[PDB]
């Protein structure tokens, strides 16, 4: 995946 967890996960390094 969703538009938070995907900028969720670049935030983090996923
Ligand atoms: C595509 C996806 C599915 C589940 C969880 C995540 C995710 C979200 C935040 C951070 C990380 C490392 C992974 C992504």
């Amino acid at each position: 995946x969703t538009p938070r967890q995907a900028r969720a996960a670049r935030a983090a390094x996923c």
